[PDB]
């Protein structure tokens, strides 16, 4: 894709902190950029549509390569069009703004380069307000093994780059992306039946994904997802697997992950409105990526979680599922959880924590997003899922929401002023971001 010129692009600023020891942090002057898929795709010369609703123009985009040459990703009016604002260390993502639904943003090191985090033997903390996230919405904060430059050095027909939010990948090998690896996704494009703005193409973009935070006011989950190749790679067709393919398990990434949602793990009183972590008020989320030998070059061995609210430091609750022990993600926990829930162990098939850790070693990009779910209504996060199962069977119940909740047309109509706000990001050695 070309770099658009119809609407100017300016990246909202966002500060964050690097800590060297508890109480000893310094400020980084970051910025964020909107993902390419949200942008108008304009023909470079006449400023007309290359993509309208969910179909491509056949003159500008007769094939994938020609389309990338003829078409540009426009700049973004962050607040007015996308409902994205920032102030200091805080980033607020609104749900519905006009016809736009949510957003996906990446943290930048500079105007052409995503910030790379090396998570092994490190800790990441942030504050969040999920109080205005009802059933069916997901405010996600997570890491993916994207290329720092958004693909530009590998793919000459990507002239837009990280400056315009190119290069996304995740463990679903997403096929909804309009541009992957310097090519449009027009050959094989199939418009969505249920989303006026989207479709699925032949190309998908795979990479490992560390889902630090997927949450609303009802439930949250923390979930690593390994891939056979840790970093960004193209897939084609149904061999992509993931949520956009016929068989989610047909590809090279684990679409399910090894998840810890305290409600799903048998403690319904821990997280939610008025609960031990009270989602009606902001709180801090700390996540630690421990290695087997406690050094930077060890193998990822354990992912730990603490919350802080009203200055009280509260560890993740223990699993209360028979057969599944502890409050952290480890190989033993993941093996046991899949067995207890009767879920396929795709996590192990794609290399588990060893492959997750290999991705971490390559470096990962911070993503902040707000979305609703045109495949499964977020029921996997906050309801009983699958919806035909007995909700008393271990693994089925994930939150309080009814199984008819989360339909996009319902939540977009009923909760347009919902939002998520992320703030006070801190990153450093273990124990450096909070009072351990
Ligand atoms: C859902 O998860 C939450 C969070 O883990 C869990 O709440 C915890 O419950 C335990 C047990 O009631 C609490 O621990 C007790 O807390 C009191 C007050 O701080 C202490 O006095 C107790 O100390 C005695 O027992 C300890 C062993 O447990 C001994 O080591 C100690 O020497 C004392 O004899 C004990 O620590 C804990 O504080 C809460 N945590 C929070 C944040 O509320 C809850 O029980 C889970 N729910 C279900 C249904 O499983
Ligand atoms: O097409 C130009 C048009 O764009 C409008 O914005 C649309 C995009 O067109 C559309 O591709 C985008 O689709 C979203 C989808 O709604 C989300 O459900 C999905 O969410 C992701 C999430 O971001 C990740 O964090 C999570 O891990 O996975 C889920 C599921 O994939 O993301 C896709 C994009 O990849 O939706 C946009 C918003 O409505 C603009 O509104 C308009 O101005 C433009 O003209
Ligand atoms: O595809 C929806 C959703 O699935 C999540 O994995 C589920 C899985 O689909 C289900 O079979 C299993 O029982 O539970 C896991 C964990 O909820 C995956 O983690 C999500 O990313 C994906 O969005
Ligand atoms: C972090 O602090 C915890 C709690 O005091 C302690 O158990 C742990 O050893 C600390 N980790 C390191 C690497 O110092």
């Amino acid at each position: 894709q070309q770099a658009g010129t119809a609407t100017a692009e300016n990246h909202p600023p966002l500060t964050w902190q690097e800590c060297t020891a508890p109480g000893s942090c310094t400020t980084q002057n970051g910025a964020v950029v909107l993902d390419a898929n949200w942008r108008w795709v304009h023909d470079v010369n006449g400023y007309t549509n290359c993509y309208t609703g969910n179909t491509w123009d056949p003159t500008y985009c007769p094939d994938d390569e020609t389309c990338a040459q003829n078409c540009a990703l426009d700049g973004a009016d962050y607040e007015g069009t996308y409902g994205v604002t920032s102030s200091g260390s805080s980033l607020k993502l609104n749900f519905v703004t006009g016809s736009n639904v949510g957003s996906r943003l990446y943290l930048l090191q500079d105007d052409s380069t995503y910030q790379i985090f090396k998570l092994l033997n490190r800790e990441f903390s942030f504050d969040v307000d999920v109080s205005n996230l009802p059933c069916g919405l997901n405010g996600a904060l997570y890491f993916v093994a994207m290329d720092a430059d958004g693909g530009v050095s590998k793919y000459p027909n990507n002239k837009a780059g990280a400056k315009y939010g190119t290069g996304y990948c995740d463990s679903q090998c997403p096929r909804d992306l309009k541009f992957i690896d310097g090519e449009a996704n027009v050959e094989g494009w199939q418009p969505s039946s249920n989303n006026a703005n989207t479709g699925i193409g032949d190309h998908g973009s795979c990479c490992a994904e560390m889902d630090v935070w997927e949450a609303n006011s009802i439930s949250n989950a923390v979930t690593p997802h390994p891939c056979d190749t840790p970093g960004q790679t193209m897939c084609s067709g149904d061999d992509c697997g993931g949520t956009y393919s016929n068989d989610r398990y047909a590809g090279t990434c684990d679409p399910d992950g090894c998840d810890f949602n305290p409600y799903r793990m048998g403690n319904t009183s821990f997280y939610g409105p008025g609960k031990i972590i009270d989602t009606t008020k902001p709180f801090t989320v700390v996540t630690q990526f421990l290695t087997d030998d406690g050094t930077d070059t060890g193998t990822l061995s354990e992912i730990k979680r603490f919350y802080i609210q009203n200055s009280n430091v509260i560890p993740q609750p223990n699993s209360d599922i028979s057969g599944v022990t502890g409050n952290s993600i480890t190989t033993e926990f993941c093996t046991a959880q899949k067995q207890a829930f009767g879920d396929t162990d795709d996590f192990s098939q794609h290399g588990g924590l060893a492959k997750m850790g290999a991705a971490m070693q390559q470096g990962m990009v911070l993503v902040m997003s707000l979305w609703d779910d045109y495949a499964a209504q977020m029921l996997w996060l906050d309801s009983d899922y699958p919806t035909d199962a007995d909700p008393t069977t271990p693994g089925i119940a994930r939150g309080t929401c009814p199984t008819d909740s989360g339909v996009p047309s319902d939540v977009e109509s009923q909760s347009p002023n919902s939002y998520v706000t992320y703030s006070n990001i801190k990153f450093g050695p273990i124990n450096s971001t909070f009072t351990a």
